[PDB]
Order: structure tokens, then sequence, then C-alpha cells
């Protein structure tokens, strides 16, 4: 579980969105295991915008913050699961790292903020949700 807490938006992975999520809901795209919705207080995280490919990632299943150099977003094939058939996700980027299932949620973050948060794993491989394209997210 996890989630980035940015302005008056929580992000979240969209297959652990609440019905308190859900009923206060900004923006959900399924392709890339993302929802945001609003929230009452203000958050403390800030979203990188940069072309870090390396950087550092919470696992809830070890207790540990882990350095890790991970892959530029992109359309990569997500074995089915129980909260999504085999497809393709998008803005998907991969590194080598423990990831078993609840460690969805967890931050992945550089020297400019947060980057993602963790969305896939399995076979030593950690996939992470990519934020740095939504601007949107920055502004009221
Ligand atoms: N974003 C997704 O499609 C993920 C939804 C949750 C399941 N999922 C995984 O990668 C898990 C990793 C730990 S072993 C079981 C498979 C895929
Ligand atoms: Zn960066």
């Amino acid at each position: 579980s996890g989630a980035i807490y940015v302005g008056n938006y929580r992000v979240v992975n969209r297959h652990l969105a609440t019905h308190n999520d859900w009923a206060n809901l900004v923006w959900e795209d399924s392709s890339r295991d993302l929802l945001v919705s609003s929230t009452t207080a203000q958050g403390c995280d800030t979203i990188a915008r940069c072309d870090c490919q390396t950087g550092v990632y919470y696992c809830s299943s070890r207790r540990k913050h882990y350095p890790v150099s991970f892959s530029k977003p992109s359309l990569i094939f997500v074995e089915a699961s129980e909260y999504y058939p085999a497809r393709y996700q998008s803005h998907l980027m991969l590194a080598v790292g423990h990831s078993e299932p609840g460690d969805c949620g967890g931050i992945l973050r550089c020297q400019h903020g947060v980057v993602g948060i963790v969305s896939t794993g399995g076979n030593g491989l950690v996939g992470f949700a990519d934020v740095r394209d939504l601007l949107w997210l920055d502004e009221e």
C-alpha cells in the first residue's frame, strides 16, 4: 500500500483505490494503473520534473529503501494477476529489485522529488508507474 500526497491530490495504484478515492475522483487510467483523488489537507511530497534513470524506492516487504537503476517509461507486457488480465501497461519503468504482493504504492524518488510508485513485481523485478509527465499535479 502507499500513496503520493502532493498539493490537494492523493495518487494511488488504481487497483488499490478505496471507495473514498472513487467518490472524490480527479483522474484515473487503467492502462497506467493510476488513480488520483482530492484531499482536504495539503500534502508534502514534491513531484520530480527530470530525466533521472537512478533513484531509490521503498519496499514494504523488507522495511527498506533500495537504490535502483530503472528503464525509461515504456509500454511493458504485464502477466495476469487478480487485478488485471495479461496486458500492456503504459508509462511503466522496470528495475531489478524485490516487489511482492503488498509492495504496490511504495515511492520511487530521486534528488528532484517523487518519480512514481511501485505497480508491478515478481521474478526479482519491480515496476514503477511514472508520474513525472502529469504536470497538472503541481497546480490547483
Ligand atoms: N500493475 C499491475 O498490473 C500489477 C497488479 C498487481 C499484480 N502485479 C504484479 O506484478 C504482482 C507482483 C508480485 S507477484 C504477483 C504479481 C501486476
Ligand atoms: Zn530527478
